[PDB]
């Protein structure tokens, strides 16, 4: 079976067959929206500095664009498009360089000035807000987040669990942050429907609520594997031939970027180490506790990690007892 | 009865026999708010042209606008009204093409010029904040989660379930998803209270966490229908005589929008179907699982579904063993 | 004993004997910070106002303002600090009329145009920013959310309940609402501990997660007062005599302002209603569903309310068996 | 043991053997993003400067930079660099003097006045937002919410519980507020497994939801220590002994910030006094409750506590029975 989700949390689906405007601007590419926003101003500015260039025309300032004592043009030194352009351009940038500039003459060219101030003053606005919302709603966030690479299979304290790490990369914290895990995989009813891909959950401590971690140094996530368990009756022959998927998951609210997330890793069959354990990362020092991550991934073996399954250490305690 | 809920999630209710101004801005539409933000800007304009032209009446700039080796207008090129308008649209938007240039005579034109660029600060300030205030709260928001149709009544693992499915439009997740499902219908109470529309809750899984979903792929939402349900004791028989309502809801933060969102649909007594099950849109294939969802809506009938109630399925088990 | 929580929602309390600039900003009050920027923009222009007139004294502009073949000033039309002051303005509000224009020969006077610019660019922004935390983040929050006036204690479906109305006054939706209660009182405990105002709750379905409400139209908020509530004991002649308030709460995502909010609401012990019941507010029409919010406060009585205690109701069955 | 939270709340952690633009403009320091900025628009002052200062020596400007009846440069009195670096800051800030002003010749330097002006526009956008990251993202949040410096342990109607004040500095309230809390220390399995700090809770009352509090006044948080508690075995002769670290933490949506908060405290097995309360801050006055918060950390012994630990007092009532 393929893959739902991948290690890096991305998944693997896609939708056949099947917006606002302020979602898009968060959509669209980089490159894209700041061509976007330089055709909205040219658009603009020709538009204008067309409109200027109409009334220099009929008012007849093309032909005297200085004026004298009796002839008075709507906008000085406006004699082609080019001055016409950039009275435009110097009217809703407002550099208004002045050189070009609105006379006292033509009520509709005071107007137009009007106008065009409140249309550039409103296309500014819209590209400052369209700008946050791509930088505060950012499509690639840095994985703060780290999973193991694999989850193992081992004894705690009496009991067979399932684990996988879970370790903070930045130091900034992660509030009300609490994991989640899934079997993925596709199963035929009792009634004989078939499901594509039946999410079953793996318990991590939910009814308890030990599912909240408090993660500074990399905890390590486990469940225990018991009669409620979808691992209960797989014991580690099983676990080559079983074809199956563990998505892990951990949402919180990560205070650096002050936004939730919804971390993501995935754990196939094949890539579950039964029989080990971690490296412990944290290390007492005098003076600070340290963590080092270059042991995140690595394991060790425990040869007296019971083979079989859950189930099969259950059922011998029983008729050890008869 | 009519509906409370529509099938877009739309509330069919009206308030009758009944504000902040961040929150108002909000609501006012684009158009209406586009215009008073124009207005605003003239009557500053106007107000302060205004100052700007009594000025340069008082001090006899009308009479001689340029100055000469003894006389200086407090603003230059002031010669009228619109020139006076003119410089104060030039001041406040700060174009100021400065052939109408303030000067150093008159300290209150020079007070004047102060008090307008810090207003006209003021103001561009509150406009770019509304506008974005607009954008980030839009009151249309793209219905990126999809509500099948119909639910529909069928057995899975022995259990009769009402079921209904939920999709995710955008490749975009939803973080800490959670269903919920309310059954709405009028009743009166054994102490002969009329309650005009009582709420009452479809369990989903909320006391295990089962209501948690991890939406990738279109999930199918169950309610196992047993004693503590209020679909209990009817039967397919029951389901065409009876008249009510069942409101489905996800809630979720959608970081597409990176705002928590509430999607809705209902299902009237008369929309559910009895005996049926959906149409797998999730299909294998040896790159990439792909979702088509031109089949999310359809169903296929199971002639094997029980037409009688849940209660009445109990009862058969416990006779039958007598 | 005085209130803790007013029924606007107000706390009755008083800090003594006990900040980021962000927060702060948020703050003091509009007029308050509308003159503390108008303050921070002449302390800048006057500071640089004053370094350009200081050059232009040094430099000899005072006396040759204009400039001729030889003698060129750093900026022209330096005559007075008021044109030093005029130009400073011009140069960071970015009017820049020119007939006070920055010429080429000071490289000083070039180097402190450049800093005003963007010390002038960095006041803006902060500005801007200032108003938008102000506008976003309102201390004064129209009160969406209404409670009722009172709570009441009745029957419903054979148990005695506290009850009281919490309704939407917008249309706009509470996302992942949920209702608490709290008993306030002074109490000590077993070994002698005075408790100035111990908080107590008041169930209302946390556990099975009833407590989650769908708030469209006005629900009335159940309390069944049983073995393991703290109103138990207490009957209605109990209750003129008794002195404790009753705190209720509602949270919620309001997707109108898009930020969480706290309703809250007090009942004293003189404010709850023996023996009464809310009028319906929800009508029935043939088209559209009707809340009329002038119902929402007002009761009935109930004359066949037992005026004993929930505990004494328990207590009679288990003796008219014997 | 060294610790791993301090009483400000700070981790004690050190990552070794181990990025956005967005979240790492939020953790660069305030002076070097307004020098980093400041680079930004020397970098395009310059180059742009440069680019019309080439443009005024290839057309011949530098020679003849007013022009006359034949001869018009590309952009008037662009005389050197230092005139042609003027003209480029003053298209930019859009000051625009215009005594250096662009003309209609040279569609090059037409083209490179539109080019600035959006680069200019574009730079400005990055600015602004840049810094209300930098604001509504602070990495310096006041502590709003206060720990007492000592947990206690005492004895609460009957049940010996560990205990610790939590208080809100400000008067805005904290939305959706609950307490957590841990006992760290290392451990090793029964299976010989280090741990090298073990993570474990403490129970405030999750399972029922009394963890939510409604904090106006400085609540007590409670800690039952019984079966269940790891404190169960612990009496006072051995909490002299004993070397253990518990971390107390309330997270909550303050409404002052507007953003979810995570408060963290520390108290190491000898900071915690057996046979202690703490001192009544919340007093009744006729008007007003008062909370004075000299009195917030301050308790007084309890002699009458006993010094076994809560497992030897359920094993004491065991035996009198017998
Ligand atoms: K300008
Ligand atoms: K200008
Ligand atoms: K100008
Ligand atoms: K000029
Ligand atoms: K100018």
């Amino acid at each position: 079976r393929n893959r739902f989700v991948k290690k890096n949390g991305q998944c693997n689906v896609e939708f056949t067959n099947m917006a606002d405007m302020f979602t898009t601007c968060v959509d669209i590419r980089w490159r894209y929206m700041l061509l976007l926003f330089s055709l909205a101003f040219l658009v603009s500015w020709l538009l204008f500095g067309l409109i200027f260039w109409l009334i220099a025309l009929i008012h007849g300032d093309l032909e005297n664009p200085g004026g004298d004592d009796t002839f008075k043009p709507c906008v000085l030194q406006v004699n082609g498009f080019v001055a016409a352009f950039l009275f435009s351009i110097e009217t809703q940038t407002t550099i208004g360089y002045g050189f070009r500039c609105v006379t006292e003459e033509c009520p509709l060219a005071v107007f137009m000035v009007v106008v065009q101030s409140i249309v550039g003053c409103i296309i500014d606005s819209f590209m400052i807000d369209a700008i946050m919302a791509k930088m505060a709603r950012p499509k690639k966030r840095a994985q703060t987040l780290l999973f193991s690479h694999n989850a193992v299979v081992a004894m705690r304290d009496g009991k067979l669990c399932l684990m996988w790490r879970v370790g903070n990369l930045r130091k900034s914290h992660i509030v009300e942050a609490h994991v989640r895990a899934q079997l993925i995989k596709p199963r035929i009813t009792e009634e004989g429907e078939y499901i594509p891909l039946d999410q079953i959950d793996i318990d991590v401590g939910f009814d308890k609520g030990l599912d909240r971690i408090f993660l500074v140094s990399p905890i390590t996530i486990l469940h225990e594997i018991n009669e409620d368990s979808p691992l209960f009756g797989i014991s580690r022959q099983d676990l080559e031939t079983d074809d199956f998927e563990i998505v892990v998951i951990l949402e919180g609210m990560v205070e650096a970027t002050a936004m939730t997330t919804q971390a993501r890793s995935s754990y196939l069959a094949s890539e579950i180490l039964w029989g080990h354990r971690f490296e412990p990362v944290l290390f007492e020092e005098k003076n600070q506790y340290k963590v080092d991550y270059s042991h995140f991934h690595k394991t060790y073996e425990v040869p007296s990690t019971p083979r079989c399954s859950a189930k099969d250490l259950v059922e011998n305690k029983f008729l050890l007892s008869n």
